[PDB]
């Protein structure tokens, strides 16, 4: 076979060590999202998603055709889809009745609270992985009312869209 | 392994008894279509959709390339599509027959009609799970007639445009 | 578990029997797409569409960004596709081509024709599941002749363009 | 059968023997991506892509429709995408944090440094499988957080903008 | 041996006591199977099966990663399995023949009739083991018809399926 | 024969007593379940199963192939097959007929109550051995009904699905 076919364990083992000894991954389904002066709400968010964090690119075209990508001014708006579960009293459906006729500006905070840190019977966060999205708007979403989803719940679509992304 | 692995039981406990207090989960197939003055139509529905929840917005470019969404006119008309089936005397062929020659609008009233608050033999709904739509057309649709598709019943396809959402 | 799970066998009994007692369900695979002196070509016909019923619509932008949907002239002509079986002795190859090599308009009548109000060997209709389009055109299109389909037929598929709807 | 159907071993052997002596073939998952001054988070990337190499071509249409394509400027920019691993305490959301608050550029060493050639507990790479990116800069992406994947990690996606392509 | 050997009677006594006071167990050859209009059939039934006594279960992913099962819609209908045996006059084959011609629906009363509860030459049945099926179909199977099975009856496989499961 | 074939009786006698001195081993016929509100009922069980104990996982695949298994989200719910003998009153089947109908939750304690700890005419259990299922969902199963078992019993399924599971 191949001449060059040497191996050893020892490479393996200090990747294995360095790729371990960091600490826990944040497995997908930690994480809270909490409105603003609708707590009881929090509880019911079944999916979401962590803003863009980036800015907007400048492009140069310099001499004898070479190129250039340059930073730009930030980007600050955008907008995230979640998906909630409705339940029977449309407790859900009341939130979003209530902020489409109010007309009003939210802010959400988003953070991870894992098992592993949490301590008694509320979250525990960490400045590093909070943000909190300010001015935001919560619209809603066609839902599916299909008979043949016999198994299936109500998944409410939430489409929210936030003006400035801050963290401490 | 990793180093912080502590974990308990409290705050999951917690969070499960959070999530169970609240209520029952509304199913998929607990809903209740009925328009105006064709009650005998409502049970032939088989899936239906509630209607966007949502206003247009409007997009500033503010100084230095900061960027602002901001809540514009609200978006009152829209389209659905609802799935029936078919009979053996046409009774959705004839409806929608007379709803294309008459060329006049009707208003549909949409429910979440679970079974755990129904009582008697007639459904029971909630200010809250109610929707209604006014001024509303119903189109109909292509429907495949295959004969590979021996058990497959027929499925008519209706397109209904709604002008205004009210709520109570 | 959740407070609010009473549950209750009228409810269902009733919606049981409402939906049971109307009658049979229209099966896909029963139905009749019958020419106009061409009686012996439709038992070779294997997939049909009921035409299109509905009429274009108008938009209307009214004060303060309100919007309307207003029904506006009729669709009669449209577009659909069927599906034939060829045969050894081309008996659809040779109506294809005296169709195209004539050059005149034909009025097909599509029916609902299910075994149950069948009687005798003949199909028994009714006026409410029948359709006719008048000043019909019947086109070709290309058939694939595939070696590795040892076991499939040849399926003809035939654009048909239909310029009213006429139902008695 | 078909006549010509004679067949050799030797043939076979040397063509065998051509492939194999070459060398081992690079494994996929061996690989090693650096960064200037946060050497703590190269052990971090999960998912990793080697630049473009190639140049723009220009379009030449000789006499007769003939047809030419030739050779043009270097193309030196370009973008790439790289998925990486989130931590219980953000070292990666940290990192992108402090990249798009401080607007600096950073250059990247790619390297292959496969288990066979390495020595020692540190990876030994090799001048003709290393390139190297200047003036690069990192963006973030959206990450889904979904509570159905209970089995999968979070998944940050960094987009990679690269400005001069360089190979010792 | 093992130390903690104890062991006395009066505790397995009581069990035995409990466990014979709830009276005699039901046989798994006493039953009866009677259909609407057909009671000279009931008698060549061999085997049958009580239907599915349950409902549909929604599944939700609530917050940190916790999972609930809740009840859904009823499941009504089912399919179930019947072992008859044919006589030399073709009864069975005759009855099948029928209900296959017939297009019919006919209800079947699931009883179970153990000899200690009869009187006379004719079973008595209770409100609480008495099932009733409603709106039911029954269709053949194939039966093997082999030479070596000189010592084996026809047993013809009825494959009947129910629409709706009523109890007094 | 073999060369190294020296062997001992010490070792031996010390591997059995510290085999016997771990006390007696529990009997897979020694268990006791009982519902809530139906303890007349928990005599007549004859098969059960102790829920899973375990928790999800979530693979990371870290650099040059190395792979990290971590504990992820607890499992909560779960399913449960329990084995029941059917009475000549139909109390296993009354007790299913009303779960089915009332739409309840019922809890469950599982619990081993040897003869040798067993004190009186009652069953003495220990806070190390018993298991409680909270928010328990009770599921019916088809039942063979053939006439060739002539000496066996009726043994009803049934599918017991568990929403939490605690431990004092």
């Amino acid at each position: 076979g191949h001449n060059n076919t040497k191996g050893n364990r020892k490479f393996i083992k200090g990747r294995y060590t360095a790729n371990a000894a960091k600490g826990e991954r944040l497995v997908s389904s930690e994480f809270l999202l909490t409105f603003a002066g609708h707590e009881d709400i929090s509880v019911l968010v079944r999916t979401s998603q962590i803003p863009e964090m980036t800015r907007e690119d400048v492009e140069d075209y310099g001499p004898n055709g070479v190129k250039f990508n340059q930073h730009g001014p930030i980007r600050n708006s955008g907008e995230i889809q979640v998906q909630c579960v409705e339940t029977i009293e449309g407790d859900i459906l009341q939130f979003i009745k209530d902020r489409i006729a109010a007309k009003d500006y939210v802010d959400i905070t988003m953070a991870a609270t894992p098992e592993s840190k949490s301590s008694g019977v509320n979250a525990v966060t960490k400045a590093a992985t909070t943000i909190e999205m300010l001015d935001c708007k919560i619209y809603s979403d066609a839902i599916d009312f299909s008979t043949e989803d016999v198994t299936a719940a109500v998944r409410p679509s939430l489409r929210i869209v936030y003006n400035w992304i801050e963290w401490d």
